[PDB]
């Protein structure tokens, strides 16, 4: 089940609004703070890449920078550490 459990102290609101092609960031307050965060596309498991699923960290608050994601990747992106996922819906804004 996708649910708070993940090493994300707080996962951001379950509706991330990507500014299409502007690269949407998946901001969370990490529980780990400085751990490599893996993320999930609804059903799809999302690793990390310097082109998509970009990991970025600010003061524990972890961020998944997703590039090339606009009026197509409109769906849901969960957040995952090791193998723990918390669901968040992904909506794209043009």
């Amino acid at each position: 089940d996708e649910k708070k459990s993940t090493a994300f102290q707080k996962k951001l609101e379950p509706a991330y609004q990507v500014s299409k092609g502007h690269k949407i960031r998946l901001t969370v307050e990490l529980a780990d703070h400085d751990a490599e965060v893996k993320w999930l596309k609804n059903g799809q498991e999302i690793q990390m890449s310097g082109s998509k699923y970009i990991f970025e960290s600010i003061g524990a608050k972890r961020t998944l920078t997703i590039s090339q994601c606009s009026l197509a990747d409109d769906a849901a992106y969960q957040c995952v550490v090791g193998g723990e996922k918390c669901s968040t819906e992904l909506f794209v804004k043009e």
